[PDB]
């Protein structure tokens, strides 16, 4: 066996065998690719994690869900031994020049899709003439959701703008009037005109039913136009005349996370144990959050909300009982590093803890998962139309849309105050004065009402 | 064979057997707490290390005396490998961070009592908010030890003030009049209506017995009123003049001993290579004190005595040769990293020795072997009353102090020139002039005043 | 048993067994080494890499082509163990210093010829006192081959002065009027009278065809009278005013390319993230140019042409990507150290790729097994004569030039527009009106026309 | 079954056999210590070397010639486990403090000697007082013997002025007239009256004859009146017009030859690319002696010697070499930190060299069996005197001379124009008119010729 074998000294494995076929091989093992493998085995999926780490694959050696194997990977050499050729999907997780590096050399030996997870905003463009073909701002992102999660009253996070029609947009509940009711009694389709989409709230985005009762911590997804989306920031009303959030931790994600809140502008204080390379935008404090007065002459007393970002979970965890012990009415979102840590983030007292590995490897496994509904739908329109007087009653098969407009429904929403139906059957009877959401070509989209009238 | 095993590529216990019930482990090895397990040897417990460190863990494993369990030990899955919930109890001798992260976690999955060390008094809250059940700032203890030796005649050092009630003082016997006098020809019961509890000697607490001869090193446990220790405050005489104390080293140790010597107002220049990241207070003279032509430069040859207090121990005897040779007279105060370093410290010159490892250790084995004794002991109050005029000559168990308000007496002194009893067996015979030291419920002595005169 | 030994703990080799001859040893294995054992494996010769790293012994093992050795390459212990008598010869790849101290040992041995690789120019000399038989100023001659491509246009770059009279020049072909054109399109003989003895391709030296295309990858080796390079150079045109080059990397390559291109009045810019701790003469803007505005600030956005010379490979692809995508008109030279990146390095935009290891291990494979005529060819001539015409259309050996002038035939080059012969065989029939290119001595050179005029 | 052993993982030794004696053991490992071991081979004495580092044990196991023994060189529970009571001597080649820290904690134990190579001059003291019986200033003692040789023509040096009669000092026989000629034609026993105790040559040192030549590598140790020394000066002439003296290597021995030339009035520059963390009396110039302007900038054009003191050998080697080339005339010493490049510094073109590791060999194994002449030799005031007429043509075994003074005879001076005898047997004859060297007392000098002739 293995078992008897490996007591002897280590040897780590250098090339895959030839029929090595379908397997998702991962450059740059860290706690959210770790995340990723766990997430997708209920697919028996083939993992392998490539490092040129001697020391590290000594190490991962032990663990499972995955295969190890040792080597440098921008020889394509090595790439040629894991049958890059042959696998199913190639996630490029390491710097931004190694990434490029990956690219390069794959995109020399085969077309096996990429994923590259972009570890500065502007650097997406250059993965992708590298030939990745997914390119994930993950840093970003992770900064967004913090600095959502963290205004006293939190607004409207825009997400798309669909040729400058139909808009998405995402809310979280928190300091809005909606908190604590149901998605009826809030009157959001009867004030405002817009479609609820979907409820985030375990990283599941759930079809809004009207008895689902929405907490502090929901988030709604939103569609639109820009008018629509208006009426509604009318309604939630306006933020509080001093409000400053305070944000520990100036890494690439803080840096994101104070980049989401100057757009709102919402004034924010930083603080850094480091000047660092990066940001030339943002003036920072200098100090070790965790030392007495540190915090407290930078001015956390007047904070209305902290945003704690450190790369130790240790340390947020420190930060946030100590936050909380001394000012317990100030508002606190946590980062999360570890999953292992996201629910004493909670017992320390934070209001929302963004949790890195789960949010990352949620999007990574959707890229995967759905890949082809993602790549069907890119460049193309998102669009909403009253259902025309004269297909009342018919089935979706009945009014041959995607035939005669291009355009085909991914959406009704009931003409009575009913909950949302996503993907329907084409056997779907097309009820009295519903709305539909179309996808189609943007030119197609332009043209679809004169179609429809031509008819 | 685990013989042959040993002789065989290493592999490290990752969890423990489901049948380990009562074990004790500890979170961050150190001098302290390897004394820790060679002392509680004799109690037969099987001692569990923990470290996230792999070569750590290596080099523990062929140790004798507890057994080591490699994994990240701010991990629920990890501590449920250890079964904490099972544990007698545990040791928080990681960083303060750390401490709270593995306090929160292992609260979540169970009650087992821990023990926190402290590297920072002011987070002494956090931790206990953290879920610790005990909390110890050994460096500012470690700290106070130090000061109390390093003054030429060793006064009153404060323990606790029982709240207007008797309080509890340590009374170091080098520069006193009492050196050298036995028990009762310094006369401390007699002449100044006090309670010696206890007498230091290499680390342990003595029976006190009227032949005991006071040394120099000698240090005194006492109880008594506002007015009765301040009578003894004179009975020591005059500290003399021209009172300036040197430290070398300002680390947390260093910065602890300094600010005690500061309370009872007390000169003091300190020394130290680096600056400080934690401490802003301080003035500190900057250099290397192995080079003498620093230390003198400094005003070393005004000072009456020195600390010295360093990491490295190997440093810290040099340096007491280094001053021994110079200054014959001065009182030396060293400390001792590891126990292995106490004999030398002395056989260089110090006139005490504060082991690091003997006081941590005896704080921690303490709140172990009394863990369901002491933990009640948070907010109790300590008082001295009269033997009753009714109850006089009549047994203790008889007596019912426990049936009564609710008091209990941790020792009882004798009107005669007859030795004193600690933790006395309940059926024992009172005399005339006596006086009980109880222990009890902040709003029990107070009934007590009227309650036995009622009852 | 070969393979059960490897899985027993590691022990190095120590020393070659006694009967040990003919074998290359290497001192300082690196890519370029690396690429020297791979190329000359055509050849049966045995190759033994020397290290004093005990870690890097083990991780050399399980590679093939070379055996490794653990030792103190200047012990003369070692070196004996090495058997460095018996040895073909040696490569002396260590820093200056050692390699200066390895010589002196190595000659304390034996005569066994040493080629030395010199990081500085001026130690040259050093290190011939040293011992060493021949010296590679391999930094240097990188430096000049970057900048030999960076400029907008190509120029001459002299190689060779044989005593006064005949030129060996390089010329790259990018800018000028002869890229896209075949040799005989061209016209430079022609207009000229200049004799292209080569060009260089892909590191390979091709003999010129009257219809192979210059590209702009191409390098053109000439050789003929001062008078006869002015002509060309009046041939190339102008170079284009406002040129200036940013030299990313100013470690010594980029340090040697700016160093070259100053001769020719060539302005340039360099960068780098430390400061260099070796040159005093070059003015530095400091910054990480994978970081954005560093570039930008420093004003690359008015280069011409860029060197991207940095010691990291992934590093400079993402900058040859970043400069091609931000800036496409600008023209870029990027350096490989590895071969294993040169594709990538064009993939993502450069210009030309200088290959370390490929340009390296080529002319140390040239300064080995050409041992006996490149050492002999020291102190010797490279000139042109018609060939005498009595001697047209016999043989090279009916001619008999070698014994009576002492000089050898090495290119013919034939009168109409046909084909130079390099290295032409004794069997060959010589032409009528043919030139030719011998080698010889400065004596034989002066004695020549006489000896076949008179004799 | 050793070869069994070394093939499965690694096990250090933490103790010795029950029963091991007369061990000469080592504390701290280098060039010094590993050559003494080699030297005295010869004498079959167990070495056993001692570290608290688990990667130095690994590698000194295979390595023969001593046992290894990983421990803490300062626990007492260790060195009970070296058995340290039962070895013959102890070598204390720690740090200064670990030294100190070493000695007490053995001197707890036993009685056993101890060597200890101090770092610091002024430190010795403190050494002794530690429990070390024998201290020795390596680093002084190099720095001097390398200031001795730097000098244009060689002047004496003083070792000894014994109570102000007799003194001991050194010459080097380099630029001096003496140079070339045998020790009896240059007439320095018959011009001087000076007693020529020894002749130094290639780090060794026996008897000198009238027919041993001196070589400019000699180095003559000499006995005389400061009369005597004075007319040898005379001989010696003038020293040269301007002279000055470059340091490479302001290091603890730089700094030591630096010292010893300011004695004697000499003019030194220091080159050092750090500053001292010891040394507050010299100045530097600070720079990279390696590097090409460095040198010469600061005026190593006007030096007439250098001395070349780098910890690294190879870089003196190279610097040697550099001089040599561009100085052929200024004298060069060099300093060979290991023994294995001695040579190649003569080879580089080093006028003379100062072995390290010999030198320090050298002195402790002639204290760890002159240990045992050690106690019949030093303290006591060396003086010279003629034989007592009364003791002419009469052996020692009848002159019964120490237990009369309570002086011996260290040398006995030959009757003509003869050979001196070093250590000479009780049975040798004294002939009539001879010189003898005592080292008994000047209790025994201003009572010995009272003494010797009234008895
Ligand atoms: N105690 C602390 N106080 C302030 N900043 C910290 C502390 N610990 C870590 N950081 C910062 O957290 C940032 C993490 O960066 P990133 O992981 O890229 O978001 C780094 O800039 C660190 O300097
Ligand atoms: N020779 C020395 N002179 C002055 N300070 C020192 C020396 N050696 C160590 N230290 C410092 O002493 C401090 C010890 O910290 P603590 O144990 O917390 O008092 C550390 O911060 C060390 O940097
Ligand atoms: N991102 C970067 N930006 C600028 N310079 C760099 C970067 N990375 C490496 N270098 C420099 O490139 C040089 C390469 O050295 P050499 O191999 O001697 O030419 C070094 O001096 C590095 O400091
Ligand atoms: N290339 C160099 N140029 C100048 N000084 C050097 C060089 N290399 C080493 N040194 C110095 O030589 C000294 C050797 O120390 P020591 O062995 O104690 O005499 C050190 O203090 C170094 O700073
Ligand atoms: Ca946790
Ligand atoms: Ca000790
Ligand atoms: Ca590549
Ligand atoms: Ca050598
Ligand atoms: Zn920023
Ligand atoms: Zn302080
Ligand atoms: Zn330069
Ligand atoms: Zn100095």
């Amino acid at each position: 066996a293995p078992w008897i074998e490996r007591r002897l000294r280590y040897h780590p494995t250098i090339e895959l065998p030839d029929d090595t076929r379908g397997h998702i091989l991962i450059f740059g093992i860290d706690p959210i690719t770790r995340t990723l493998i766990r997430k997708l085995e209920s697919r028996n999926h083939l993992f392998v994690v490539v490092t040129d780490n001697y020391d590290q694959a000594l190490h991962l050696e032990e663990q499972e869900g995955f295969k190890v194997v040792y080597g440098s990977p921008t020889d394509a050499h090595v790439l040629a031994g894991l049958r890059v050729a042959a696998a199913r999907s190639i996630i490029a997780n390491l710097s931004d020049p190694d990434n490029a590096n990956l690219c390069l050399t794959v995109r020399s030996l085969c077309q096996t899709p990429i994923i590259a997870v972009v570890k500065e905003p502007v650097h997406g463009e250059l993965l992708r003439l590298a030939g990745a073909n997914q390119v994930v701002p993950l840093t970003r992102i992770l900064g967004r959701y913090l600095g959502i999660r963290a205004t006293t009253c939190g607004a409207l996070a825009h997400i798309l703008d669909s040729f400058g029609n139909l808009q998405i947009a995402e809310l979280p509940v928190h300091g809005t009037p909606f908190a604590g009711k149901t998605i009826g009694e809030s009157g959001i389709r009867q004030r405002t005109g817009l479609s609820i989409i979907g409820v985030w709230e375990r990283g599941s985005l759930t079809t809004p039913q009207r008895e689902t009762v929405l907490t502090e911590q929901s988030l709604l997804v939103l569609a639109g136009t820009k008018s629509q989306l208006a009426a509604l920031e009318y309604l939630i009303g306006e933020a509080p005349e001093d409000e400053l959030i305070f944000i520990i931790g100036h890494g690439r994600i803080g840096c994101a996370a104070a980049a989401f809140l100057d757009r709102k502008p919402v004034p924010f204080i930083l603080i850094d144990r480091q000047e660092s390379p990066v940001c030339n935008d943002h003036v920072v404090v200098y100090g070790d959050a965790t030392v007495g007065q540190t915090l407290r002459q930078a001015g956390i007393d007047r904070a209305s909300g902290i945003i704690v970002t450190t790369n130790d979970d240790s340390t947020n965890i420190f930060l946030t009982l100590a936050c909380r012990h001394l000012h317990s009415h100030i508002r606190i979102v946590a980062r999360a590093n570890g999953e292992e840590n996201v629910d004493q983030l909670y017992a320390a007292g934070a209001d929302f803890v963004v949790s890195n590995a789960s949010v990352g490897a949620n999007i990574l496994g959707n890229l995967l998962e759905h890949k082809e509904s993602a790549f069907l739908s890119e460049g193309m329109a998102v669009f909403r139309r009253p259902l025309p007087p004269a297909m009342a009653g018919k089935t979706i098969a009945e009014t041959r849309l995607r035939p005669l407009t291009g355009c085909s429904i991914v959406a009704i929403e009931a003409p009575d105050r009913a909950d949302i139906l996503i993907s329907p059957p084409p056997e779907t009877i097309l009820a009295e004065g519903a709305r539909l959401i179309l996808i189609g070509t943007s030119e197609q989209e332009k043209t679809f009402d004169q179609t429809i009238a031509a008819r």
